[PDB]
C-alpha cells in the first residue's frame, strides 16, 4: 500500500448494531487500519470523569482526536465509534450509520447482559434515531448512509458495498 492514497471510513451506530463485526471484517478484507474507539480509549487509557446514572467512565474526546489525527491524516483507516459529533469533520471520506430493527437489537443487546436502564437507554437511542441524526448533523448530507444491519446476508451485502466503495475511491484519487 506505499505510496496509495487510502481514504478513511466511520462505522457508527447504536451499541449492537454491528460496527465492530463489520469493521474487522472490512480490515481483513482491505488492508485498511481498523480502530475501536472505545478499546483505544481502554488501551490509552483516555478517560476523563465518571457518569453517575450510566455507571460508565467518562471518554475524553480531545485526547482521543489527538491519539488518532497523526494517523487520520495518512489515510486508510476504518473508526469505529457510537458518537461522531466530535471528530474532526476532515478525517472521513464516507459515514455509514448502522441500523438494526428494534426488537433484532434489544436480543443482541439483553445477551450482553445489559440491565434494565442501559437497555432502555440504549434502545431508545436506535429507535430515536440519535446517531443518524448526529451523523447528519456533523458531516455533510451526501456522503452519510444507512446501511442494514440485522442479518448476516446484510452484512454480507455491505462488506461487499463498502469493497468496491474503497476500490472505486482509491482508483480515483491515484490517478
Ligand atoms: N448483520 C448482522 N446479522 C446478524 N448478526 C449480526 C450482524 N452484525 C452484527 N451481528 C451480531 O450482533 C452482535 C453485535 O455486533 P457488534 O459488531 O459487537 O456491534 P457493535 O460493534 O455495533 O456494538 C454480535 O453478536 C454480532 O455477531
Amino acid at each position: 500500500p506505499e505510496f496509495m492514497l487510502l481514504p478513511n471510513i466511520l462505522l457508527t451506530g447504536t451499541p449492537g448494531v454491528g460496527k465492530t463485526t463489520l469493521g474487522k471484517e472490512l480490515a481483513s478484507k482491505s488492508g485498511l487500519k481498523y480502530i475501536n474507539v472505545g478499546d483505544l480509549a481502554r488501551e490509552e487509557q483516555l478517560y476523563d470523569g465518571y457518569d453517575e446514572e450510566y455507571d460508565c467512565p467518562i471518554l475524553d474526546e480531545d485526547r482521543v482526536v489527538d491519539e488518532l489525527d497523526n494517523q487520520m491524516r495518512e489515510g486508510g483507516v476504518i473508526v469505529d465509534y457510537h458518537g461522531c459529533d466530535f471528530f474532526p469533520e476532515r478525517w472521513f471520506h464516507i459515514v455509514f450509520v448502522l441500523r438494526t430493527d428494534t426488537n433484532v437489537l434489544y436480543e443482541r443487546l439483553e445477551t450482553r447482559g445489559y440491565n434494565e436502564k442501559k437497555l432502555t437507554d440504549n434502545i431508545q437511542c436506535e429507535i430515536f434515531q440519535v446517531l443518524y441524526e448526529e451523523a447528519t448533523a456533523s458531516y455533510k448530507e451526501e456522503i452519510v448512509h444507512q446501511l442494514p444491519s440485522n442479518k448476516p446476508e446484510e452484512l454480507e451485502n455491505n462488506v461487499d458495498q463498502i469493497l468496491k466503495w474503497i476500490e472505486q475511491w482509491i482508483k480515483d484519487h491515484n490517478s
